[PDB]
């Protein structure tokens, strides 16, 4: 196909999956092992609640990944804006 039509695909099926019965299942899994911990602040010695599940590498970088829970973290809203952040200068 054409680069557009297979972005437009990618991000179609992106967008679906956090609809999916499977990633809600996931994200609760993830969400209980952590104790709704975020985990860069307990990496940090920090103790903050959780608001927010992350893939590690982006849903939108490795597909394959999209329900590993060891591509999956915990993470409060400075975490999860301070990886967002990040993320920008590694994909764009
Ligand atoms: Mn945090």
């Amino acid at each position: 196909n054409d680069k557009e039509y297979d972005k437009h695909k990618r991000n179609q099926q992106a967008r679906a999956f956090y609809h999916s019965r499977e990633w809600e299942r996931t994200r609760l899994a993830v969400l209980a092992k952590d104790n709704y911990l975020c985990q860069h602040c307990l990496k940090e010695k920090k103790i903050t609640r959780a608001v927010i599940v992350d893939h590690i590498t982006p849903l939108l970088v490795d597909w394959s990944k999209r329900l590993d829970m060891d591509n999956l973290q915990s993470l409060c809203q400075a975490c999860h804006n301070r990886k967002t952040a990040e993320d920008k200068r590694r994909y764009g």
